[PDB]
């Protein structure tokens, strides 16, 4: 039983599997430009482990 923070390549792989269904837009904030080596999403379950509520409410 192990639980590492939700990032990297791991976290895609969560979000996938998660949602499980295939028809979920995923559309964030996106603010203009949604790169800029940035996220948001992905610092707050890399400094702490994410709930998984909080991950059903994104996968919307």
């Amino acid at each position: 039983f192990v639980n590492q923070h939700l990032c990297g390549s791991h976290l895609v792989e969560a979000l996938y599997l998660v949602c499980g269904e295939r028809g979920f837009f995923y559309t964030p904030k996106t603010r203009r430009y949604p790169g800029d080596v940035k996220r948001g999403i992905v610092e707050q379950c890399c400094t702490s482990i994410c709930s998984l509520y909080q991950l059903e409410n994104y996968c919307n």
